[PDB]
């Protein structure tokens, strides 16, 4: 059927529609206008945006469709390489890293990371306990400090000490500016102009800073022989059961950059969006706070206590439904095929899955899709297959899902235990798009319940 397509700009086709601060939000508004699928053309490129569970459940069939690197992921690949996130399924290093790393990221493995996660979580709570009266909290800034430090410590036993600085660690400055450069290049009608020559030189310098710090950490761990329980050790020792080969030090670097991108961007957004929805739904906040206080009886939460924070877990899943912080993923057709019995696709045709739109499909969620009701996640088996995908699909799904939800549950748990929150500015949601989504300018006041650590 003659697929809907948004408005065009002559020779540039649809491309200048992405010439905005908020491209994901612009494409969500196009999906509201045009429905479950639309064509998006750019000079030398065609993509098809999917919004309905009906079509996305077919796209998630691994026999017909495989992960595609979007233009965003091709640009991140200049510094994240053949790390798990920016590698094609058919590259030897994808399956090799997947087999080696999977056990390191299982629910079982989280008992190992727990103590380290607590270390950074206690630093967050102590910062907030130490604020004077009528001082406020910058939420996404503090959550980003936390998530970044938690992966640094759990990933390679490195302390970024974000809670001791206004000015972020040099490596972080280079990563943030590389990601900015990577997302900026999407929109540019004339890639290799002379304004961009200056950006190019900055980008190559930012790639070098990340490479140098990570290569030094790998070299220093090799020389020490210390067997810390972190991902770096697992990666230096570990053999793929398939090939019987370990990762070489170049790929280990790419994995570690990959992890620090994920810490920085995704998990901090989840925690920021959850706190936002809690202050805007006080009945739901009171339910989550009642659970935190009943379950988290010890000054230091244990692994087991975090596992019994069911309603905090439902809050995090409901925040991920409304604002999935990594809001899209891309597929290509392995062979000629028909999508939904009505859209023919040629081998190599791209689909973009718009996760925020999948998560608003009224045929799945009912007619109150815009309300924050964690009760939707009361019973996991009641959610239809491929209706809820904040962590992507099949073998190319987020390897960090258990790590993210453990950290977010522990931290949100401790935040609701230790503080009452005031939306003192009546914050209006403003969603900044980098690689990910974050509520920009989200500020609150925390009143300590004066419970000891
Ligand atoms: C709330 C937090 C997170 C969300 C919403 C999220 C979401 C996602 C999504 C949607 C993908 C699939 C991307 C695609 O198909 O192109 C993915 C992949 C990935 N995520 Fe995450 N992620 C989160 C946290 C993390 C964390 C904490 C880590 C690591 C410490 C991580 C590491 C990865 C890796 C390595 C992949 C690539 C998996 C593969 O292809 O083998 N993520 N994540
Ligand atoms: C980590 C993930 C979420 C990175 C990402 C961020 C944002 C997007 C959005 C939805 C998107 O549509 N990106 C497209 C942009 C595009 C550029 C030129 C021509 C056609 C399309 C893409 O990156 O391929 C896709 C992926």
């Amino acid at each position: 059927k003659e697929m809907p397509q948004p408005k065009t700009f002559g020779e540039l086709k649809n491309l200048p529609l992405l010439n905005t601060d908020k491209p994901v939000q612009a494409l969500m508004k196009i999906a509201d206008e045009l429905g479950e699928i639309f064509k998006f053309e750019a000079p030398g490129r065609v993509t098809r945006y999917l919004s309905s569970q009906r079509l996305i459940k077919e796209a998630c069939d691994e026999s017909r469709f495989d992960k595609n690197l979007s233009q965003a992921l091709k640009f991140v690949r200049d510094f994240a390489g053949d790390g798990l996130f920016t590698s094609w399924t058919h590259e030897k290093n994808w399956k090799k890293a997947h087999n080696i790393l999977l056990p390191s990221f299982s629910q079982q493995a989280m008992k190992g990371y727990h103590a380290m996660m607590v270390d950074i979580a206690v630093q967050l709570v102590q910062k907030w306990e130490r604020l004077n009266a009528d001082e406020h909290i910058e939420v996404p800034e503090d959550m980003t400090r936390l998530t970044l430090d938690t992966i640094g410590l759990c990933g390679f036993n490195y302390r970024f000490n974000s809670f001791y600085r206004d000015q972020p660690h040099p490596f972080i400055t280079s990563m943030v500016r590389a990601l900015d450069e990577a997302m900026n290049k999407l929109q540019r009608a004339n890639p290799d102009d002379p304004a961009y020559d200056e950006n190019k030189r900055q980008f190559q310098e930012d790639i070098k800073v990340m490479n140098d710090l990570v290569d030094k950490i790998i070299a220093d761990r090799k020389a020490s022989g210390e067997q810390s329980d972190d991902l770096l050790t697992h990666m230096l020792n570990g053999k793929d059961p398939e090939t019987g080969e370990p990762l070489d030090d170049e790929n280990i670097r790419y994995q570690i950059i990959t992890f620090l991108i994920a810490g920085h961007e995704t998990t901090s957004g989840l925690l920021s969006f959850a706190l936002y929805f809690l202050v805007k739904n006080p009945h739901v906040l009171q339910k989550a706070a009642e659970e935190a206080a009943r379950v988290l009886v010890d000054p230091v939460p244990s692994y087991k206590q975090v596992k019994q924070l069911k309603y905090v877990g439902m809050v995090l899943n409901e925040a991920l439904r409304l604002w999935p912080t990594a809001p899209a993923f891309s597929l290509y057709a392995k062979e000629d095929t028909v999508l939904g019995g009505e859209y023919p696709l040629e081998k190599g045709d791209e689909l973009m899955v718009l996760i925020p739109q999948l998560h608003r499909d009224k045929t799945i969620w009912g007619d109150d899709v815009e309300e924050f009701r964690p009760e939707r996640f009361e019973n996991p088996s009641a959610i239809p297959q491929h209706a809820f995908k904040p962590f992507g699909n099949g073998q190319r799904a987020c390897i960090g899902q258990q790590f993210a939800l453990h950290e977010a549950t522990l931290v949100l748990g401790m935040m609701l235990k230790h503080f009452d929150f005031e939306d003192h500015t009546n914050y209006e949601l403003d969603i900044k798009e980098t690689l990910t989504l974050k509520p920009e300018g989200f500020v609150v006041k925390a009143k300590s319940k004066k419970i000891p650590l």
